[PDB]
C-alpha cells in the first residue's frame, strides 16, 4: 500500500484520509505501542514523531517521551515494530537537529532500513537544501514538506516541486488553502488544524488527508479510549457573488 494508493483508496470511498500522528514513546513505550494498535483500524497512513528537546500539546508529548528515555535508537526499533504490525505508509516526523547529529545519510538510511515510507521535515524549507532532500529521496524515502496559510502562490509552487508522498499544510478556514495548493500540484494535500471531533473534521474534509495529533495527545493524557474519538473524526471526514 503505497502512499499514493492510500490516498486514492480514501478518495474513491468519498472521504479524506485519516492520518493519526503519535509521538514515539508517549506516554510510554508500551503506551505508544498500544495506541498504535488502537488507531491502526482508523489509519490510512500513520505519522510517528521523533521526540526532540527544542504547539504546546505536541511539545508536552515529546517532553515526556524524552524524560522516559526515548532516543533515535529507541524510535528506530519502534518503527520496526510498527512496520511488523502494518503494511500501511509510515512517516517519521523529525526536526533537522537530530538528523545533522547522526549524519543525514546515516539517519535516513537507518529509518528507511527500519521500514519507514518517508519523512516529514517541518523545519526544513526544501528549496534551501535540495541536496539534503535528494539524499533522502535517493535512499528511497518520500519527503513531506510544509506549507502554512501565509504561504504565497510562489512559495506553494516552490515547495511542491520538492515534496513527494504528500504535502502538508499546517495551521498550528481550510477550503481556501487546499484550493490554492491543489491548483499548483496533483500531490495529495494533508492538513493539520487541530481537528478534534466530527465538526472540526467536517471543515477539513476537503483535504486529501487530515492529520490527528494534538487530539490524540489529550486522549492519551486523560487515559481515554481512542476509537470513539477517531470514529467521530472519521464520520466528519466523510464528504457530504462575493466581493
Amino acid at each position: 500500500m503505497t502512499t499514493l494508493e492510500a490516498f486514492a483508496k480514501a478518495r474513491s470511498e468519498g472521504r479524506a484520509a485519516l492520518i493519526p500522528y503519535l509521538t514515539a514513546g508517549f506516554p510510554s513505550r508500551e503506551g505508544f505501542l498500544q495506541a498504535v494498535e488502537e488507531v491502526l483500524p482508523y489509519a490510512d497512513l500513520l505519522e510517528i514523531g521523533l521526540p526532540y528537546s527544542d504547539g504546546p500539546v505536541i511539545q508536552r508529548a515529546s517532553e515526556l517521551a524524552l524524560r522516559k528515555g526515548m532516543s533515535v535508537q529507541g524510535a528506530l526499533e519502534l518503527v520496526r515494530e510498527v512496520r511488523a504490525l502494518t503494511e500501511k505508509p509510515l512517516f517519521l516526523m523529525t526536526y533537522l537537529n537530530p538528523v545533522l547529529a547522526w549524519g543525514p545519510e546515516r539517519f535516513f538510511g537507518l529509518f528507511k532500513q527500519a521500514g519507514a515510507t518517508g519523512v516529514i521535515l517541518p523545519d526544513l524549507p526544501p528549496d534551501e537544501d535540495p541536496g539534503l532532500v535528494r539524499l533522502a529521496q535517493e535512499i528511497g524515502l518520500e519527503t513531506v514538506f510544509l506549507l502554512a496559510p501565509t504561504s504565497t502562490d510562489a512559495r506553494i509552487a516552490t515547495v511542491v516541486r520538492h515534496a513527494t508522498g504528500f504535502v502538508y499544510a499546517v495551521s498550528v478556514e481550510v477550503k481556501d488553502l487546499v484550493r490554492r495548493i491543489k491548483a499548483r500540484t496533483a500531490l495529495p494535500v494533508a492538513v493539520g488544524f487541530g481537528v478534534s471531533g466530527k465538526a472540526t473534521a467536517a471543515q477539513a474534509a476537503v483535504a486529501d488527508g487530515v492529520v490527528v495529533g494534538s487530539a490524540l495527545v489529550r486522549a492519551l493524557e486523560e487515559g481515554r479510549s481512542l476509537a470513539p474519538l477517531l470514529q467521530e473524526i472519521r464520520q466528519g471526514l466523510q464528504r457530504l457573488p462575493l466581493p
